[PDB]
């Protein structure tokens, strides 16, 4: 089990060697300069915010939502009635003798009924993701993934979304909650996340079971 | 799921400054707030006991 | 649902300045309030009781 | 997998100066909050007990 | 019961794109003005 | 059940490679915009 060959997280070298600096040229100066990559304009006082593909942004996930509904009716109803003659005059036997018209009844009628559901999600945490598309109207496509393998299992968090550049705080870094298309994932393998799946035989029965 | 429906007239005088009018000050003012799932069918009676709630001697 | 009807006649004079008047200054003032559905049926007396509270001798 | 949907129509000059407007200012709002997974089918009634909820006589 | 297909609350698409903006005027002016409306 | 392959939330690259920057015009200033959007 732990002598079956695996890949890493991290795959390839973990270090990188120094390369050897370029020839001086033979000017007369000290200064002297590696071939230069430009990276275009850059703004001097505005707040560093991502601008092109391959940017990186800084998301803060938090998120709290919570809903909940409930209801309920009910109808009772009871009526009891009754007449007794206990003593009949004589002119009255004929009428009312023999307990002719002595009755008693009884009813009732009861409902209860009552129903709600309720539903929340938490999630707090941060992840830096990158541009990897610009809009027309300059919104910037995000999309970001983190990997951390912890002794005896992977966990993937993924973040998918659109941002507005205005919404970017000057530290580089938005609330989830400002994303438009907000796509938020954590998941995991490993026994770990098998041990947390139900057994087929129980999900067949949750799904078809009578009650 | 849920529906609240509203409907009514309403005098524009009555509108506050931030858009708003208490349900009070409308006209006919329809009023409904219903659901549906079997949590709306668990607060529905049984056909046999409206029969005997509408037609029982007592 | 619930029904809540008002009719009568209303003096002018009588209407505040937010345009509101109370239900004791009107004239022929007509006040309803019904409903239907379980609940109201449940609040019906049976016919044969309500033919016993009618009729029986005591 | 939960989804949490939202649609309606805003008026321009209820929006904050933050861009952002209470959903009790939307118009048309349809608001929808639902899930899948076991957890989902966990709270769904069997359909033998949803067919006696609908259909038995008490 | 819950693989039964349903139709969503909030229907259709759930995002929109932005249309790219209309071509500015030759006219010597930076301020560019979408149709009015 | 755990085996079974799935599609996740987050389809497609999670990441993206920037693209090297236009070559600067020989005009005599060191200010070169990108095709302005």
């Amino acid at each position: 089990c732990a002598w079956i060959p695996a890949k890493p997280l991290v795959q390839g070298a973990t270090t990188a060697q120094p390369i050897p600096g370029p020839v001086p040229v033979a000017n007369g100066s000290i200064f002297q300069s590696a071939q230069p990559i430009n990276y275009g304009y850059q703004p001097l006082f505005e707040d560093r915010r991502p601008r092109n593909i391959g940017d990186t942004l800084t998301i803060v996930l938090q998120e709290n939502v919570s809903a909940s509904k409930s209801s309920s009716a009910n109808a009772s109803r009871d009526g009891k009635t009754s007449f007794g003659f206990d003593t009949v005059p004589r002119y009255l036997q004929g009428l009312f003798g023999n307990s002719r018209a002595d009755m008693e009844a009884s009813g009732g009628n009861s409902f209860n009924g009552k129903g709600g559901a309720n539903a929340s999600n938490t999630f707090s945490g941060t992840l830096t993701v990158t541009v990897d598309q610009v809009l027309a109207n300059g919104n910037l496509h995000v999309v970001g993934e983190k990997q951390i393998a912890i002794n005896q299992g992977t966990e993937f968090i993924r973040f998918s979304g659109v941002v507005n550049p205005r919404t970017i705080s000057g530290s580089n870094s938005v609330p989830s909650t400002q994303v438009a298309d907000a796509r938020i994932e954590y998941v995991g393998n490993g026994y770990i996340n098998e041990a947390q799946n139900m057994g087929w035989l129980q999900r067949f029965f949750l799904n078809l079971s009578p009650m």
